[PDB]
């Protein structure tokens, strides 16, 4: 499957799977979630747990607004 693209509206936000995969070999961080998780998502969630704050945890991966948001 192809990566995902989240059209915010200051800037086009890029999901890179491969690297998610590789850096979070847990994959129950993000899959075989309960239902909901899809109509869930939104900015609070992007920039809390569900984005920013899985970067922050682990002390890895994009948590400035131009390292996530891309024209
Ligand atoms: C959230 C940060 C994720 C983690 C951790 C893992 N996956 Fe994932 N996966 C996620 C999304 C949002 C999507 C759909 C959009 C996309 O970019 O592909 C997927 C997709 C997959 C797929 C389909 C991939 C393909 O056919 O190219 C698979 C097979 C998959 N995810 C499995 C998988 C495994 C085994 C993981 C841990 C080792 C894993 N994912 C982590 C989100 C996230
Ligand atoms: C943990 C549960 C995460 C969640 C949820 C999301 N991301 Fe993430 N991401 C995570 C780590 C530990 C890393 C470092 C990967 C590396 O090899 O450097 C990343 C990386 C990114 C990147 C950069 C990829 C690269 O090539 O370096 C981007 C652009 C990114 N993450 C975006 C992103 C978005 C938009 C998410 C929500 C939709 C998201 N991540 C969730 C850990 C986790
Ligand atoms: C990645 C880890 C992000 C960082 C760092 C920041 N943002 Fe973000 N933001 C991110 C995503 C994936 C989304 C889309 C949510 C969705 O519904 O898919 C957003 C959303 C916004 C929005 C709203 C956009 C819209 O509704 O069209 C704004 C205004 C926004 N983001 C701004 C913003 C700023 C100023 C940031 C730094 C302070 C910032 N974002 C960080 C992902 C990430
Ligand atoms: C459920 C996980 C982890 C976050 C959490 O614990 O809630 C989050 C992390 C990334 C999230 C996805 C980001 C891309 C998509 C955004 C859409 O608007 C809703 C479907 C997708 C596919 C989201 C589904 C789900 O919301 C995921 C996979």
């Amino acid at each position: 499957a192809d990566d995902i693209v989240l059209k915010a509206k200051n800037g086009d936000v890029k999901f890179p799977h491969k690297a998610h995969q590789k850096a979070v070999p847990d994959c129950k961080k993000c899959h075989e979630k309960g239902p909901g998780k899809i109509e869930g998502f939104g900015k609070e969630m992007a920039h809390g747990k569900g984005c920013k704050g899985c970067h922050e945890e682990k002390k890895k991966g994009p948590t400035k607004c131009g390292e996530c948001h891309k024209k």
